[PDB]
């Protein structure tokens, strides 16, 4: 799934269709993430809607499955915005890993 | 390119060398993203390095493209749960998920 055709697609990350998916995970993540590094529950059920969104949005099954993965990464992106980020907890790095892991493999696989 | 085979590659994400990696971008994309939205150059430039890393990692060309969407993500999950995550900024949605998109074809694309 070129990058080219997902991002430059009428439902990719610059469309209004994503914006909206996203909107959702900014909320889901911002629950997910705190003191327990990270919910996999609330992580992988943003995945699931964003995905089925994308699978019927005008795109592929394929590149909704790489798609779905950069509208996650927007909710966070545009949370640190208003985030602290003063701290690296990369003893936890393991468990933030793994969790993505398992819930992109839970919700698209 | 899977998420099953990818999770399980030994550059996956569960791998100490995705780990890494991921610890350098917790930093940058921290940098990256603030009071400006994010920036490209800093949120790309660990893009690129990662893609390269799993490039030869011992995985395909086409794995790490996705692959790395992963990494990121894990970069910013991880930071969350130090930081305060107290809004979400829908406004911004339109930059956050434009820089991602430059951002990702900028080191991938």
């Amino acid at each position: 799934p070129s990058f080219g055709l997902v991002l430059n697609s009428p439902n990719g990350l610059r469309s209004p269709q994503a914006k909206a998916r996203i909107n959702n995970l900014a909320s889901a993540l911002s629950t997910a993430v705190g003191r327990n590094g990270v919910d996999v529950n609330a992580f992988t059920s943003g995945l699931r809607a964003t995905l089925s969104n994308l699978g019927d949005s005008g795109m592929s099954p394929n590149e909704a499955k790489v798609e779905v993965l950069l509208e996650a990464l927007t909710a966070a992106l545009q949370l640190l915005s208003s985030s602290t980020l003063g701290a690296v907890d990369t003893t936890s790095i393991g468990l933030t890993s793994n969790s993505v892991s398992k819930a992109v493999a839970q919700a698209l696989a």
